[PDB]
């Protein structure tokens, strides 16, 4: 995360981290519990190859990572069909744990938007996570959990700043319809963020709006955060998820 | 290249070197003459953002890198309009001279195939350049152009190669129209290479069938390396060329 | 810290870290509390040149370096006068901290050894600290103190053995009179452990017999760790620290 | 070399490049030819510990490192028996060449000064290598061979500046008088020029005052560059090569 602080600790109680067995097991992307049983990330994080079930692990919310770990076994990687690069799309998937976790005030789920549910330009959202902090600068010791406030960006007006100073044709999307971004020149996600969630309040209710995607570079002039856009998965995700 | 070995000094006449600013004028990727004015390379070796033309330079064919350079600059870039990733396609760009080269049976221009040319399998093709020689492990000096000999595989095969081991839909195409596919777990291109030239004996005249492109990794089972299909973009080039 | 495992939350109550300021007070080098005001540590570790006192911070006994930080400043640096390079000698030195600290059950000094004792083969004595756990290889999160019961070995056999495979004269000493090896091919200090203690029980007390100084690689065959004895220093030590 | 350009084609015959085996034979040391069967050094770089001399290679003076190299075999390593670090001192050593190396004008031996030789201080010498251009900073490709004049600065003062901003005691030496100073904050030798040599025309005569051997960072304030003196090992080296 960049331009943000330390999140409270009553903040954010859905926010997960993905391990990959090591020396230890390491931190590498982010992600969301959306059910008692699954955790929501991004596509990239867990793919496009197979990978072994038994070198993940799954962490729910933490306020320093590696302190007080408690690591869950994942029973199943769900990779949407359609992904093979962020860039293309659908960079979306599931990972079903092998046993549901107890909620309490302090680790639960998140809500999922309404199929209708559109999230207006400018409204104040949040994305969380333990990623770089900048460009090539990782979050250091003890890394605790970082929370930023980005605004909501319109698909359009995303797709034609990353036009700008680039030399792929203005009729080409780059920004695509199934992705939404946020953020700005100081604020936004960055690498080790990806597979996390950007929520936003609505009616009261934290809903999540989209999963950390990608982009070029961090923070960086005309080149917001790009994120999959959850409403645009929700029939895909309630094929496995109970609703 | 990964595989293969030293290019003889009268062999590959069109390969060329580009160069970067920095401590010194450093190799980053591959590309061919295609004429005493014109450069043909890979689109991601210099977009889709734009660079400034100042940090660029070109290295006509040299046995080896630094060693004899003479360096010429550039006086435009041109990417096709439809590139923003390898992976997505269009991976093919211009770069034109501020001066006309010499040529001579030392440095000349490769021949640009006919439209109707399909490189099928068991054609005779090489790929060269001062790229890698395997996975993470660098070309060490003197820095020789390598050079090694690639089968061609029909894109249907290669495309199902791709799909084996990973979550993507079998339906989903991933080893595009615009692409070719050519080598094996012995002899391939590697990082380092691309922008550089894949070429075939036809009826006794080399024709430039590709240009390096990407590929999961070097030489690696199921993955075969990946380049643009030049006959697919002859009539952009020669909005830009001359014949 | 080679071999051994993690220290038990009451153990090593003396143990500090050193920390040098940047991206975050990153730990560098062991030492150890032997006065409310003032810790012994290696001379290597801080000289022998001189460093701006305000980059560097003192950090008590903690069970995990970085999540319950409470920093402490260094109001003076004192390097024994005698002191160019471990390998030559007088590897020690004295950081006064600008308050006393508050010592308890879970902080306080360790004792130092009469001029007589000489720690002998067959003594029980164990060294500690945050270092590698293996040649080129870091304490990876949560970062816990690490302990390690290592073997004393007289120094005229510890010089033997730093000559096997080794070209210098045998009549040359390398492992000298003011120094003290413990340790083997499973058990022993390594770089980061640098300036911390190695203490031994006697006659039911600890007593810190060494301070981690040097050694060719960490745990490697014929190549004990090497410490400065502190014996061989008390009279300078005595000449700051009061009793 | 710090400060210094590159070497004309005519200019120290009697320079030499140690290479390691790896993926390239790779240089990591100089030396000079004193004798058509035996190349001078420093201990530093094949010592103190025991290597085996197949994976030891001497290639003679070349314009550019790995351009057209001719490797020579080692019979025999003899470094100086008193030799254990370069602070400490005897950091010289032989190797006798597989083969007499057949003379001519551009590749020679570099002759010995006289047992009462002294170089005065001031006086204009030369050092020559391919080792780093700036502290962390490689030569870059060709790699040609470079050179750089320093006047010989006296011992005495030499270990005076040494004391300049350090804890040692001003009656602790720190340079010995079997070592040579030379070099200031813009002219220096550096990491990879070490083993090389430092000649000094004497009337008429180039004659080799000293070997590269250590320093505090290169070019650094009041931390000239030091050499082993050679005519303090005058009578060691012509126990083993013919006058
Ligand atoms: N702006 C931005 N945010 C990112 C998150 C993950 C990877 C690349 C990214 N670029
Ligand atoms: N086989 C192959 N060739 C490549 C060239 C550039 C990047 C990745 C590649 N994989
Ligand atoms: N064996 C050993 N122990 C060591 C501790 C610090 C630096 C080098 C070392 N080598
Ligand atoms: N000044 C200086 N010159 C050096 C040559 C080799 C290693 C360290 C050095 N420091």
């Amino acid at each position: 995360i960049v331009g943000g602080q330390e999140a409270p600790r009553s903040k954010w109680p859905w926010q997960v981290s993905l391990r990959v067995h090591g020396p230890y097991w390491m931190h590498f992307c982010g992600g969301s519990l959306i059910h008692p049983q699954w955790v929501l990330t991004a596509a990239h994080c867990v793919g496009p190859d197979v990978k072994d079930l038994a070198a993940l692990r799954v962490q729910l919310r933490e306020q320093h990572l590696y302190y007080q770990d408690q690591l869950l076994p994942v029973s199943r990687i769900i990779v949407h069909p359609q992904f093979y690069t962020a860039q293309i799309g659908a960079d979306i998937a599931l990972l079903e744990l092998e046993e549901p976790v107890k909620v309490s005030s302090h680790v639960h789920t998140v809500t999922l938007p309404p199929a209708s549910e559109t999230f207006p330009p400018g409204m104040p959202c949040w994305v969380t996570g333990w990623g770089d902090v900048d460009n090539d600068e990782r979050l250091p010791p003890p890394f605790p959990l970082k929370q930023v406030k980005v605004p909501i960006m319109e698909n359009h007006i995303c797709d034609a700043k990353y036009h700008l100073g680039a030399y792929t044709g203005d009729d080409v999307r780059i920004v695509r319809d199934d992705m939404l971004c946020a953020g700005n020149t100081r604020r936004d996600s960055c690498q080790g963020d990806s597979g996390g969630p950007l929520v936003c309040k609505v009616n009261g209710t934290w809903l999540q709006a989209g999963v950390v995607s990608w982009g070029e570079g961090c923070a960086q002039p005309n080149r917001p955060g790009i994120y999959t856009r959850v409403t645009y998965y929700l029939d895909w995700i309630h094929h496995y998820v109970p609703k």
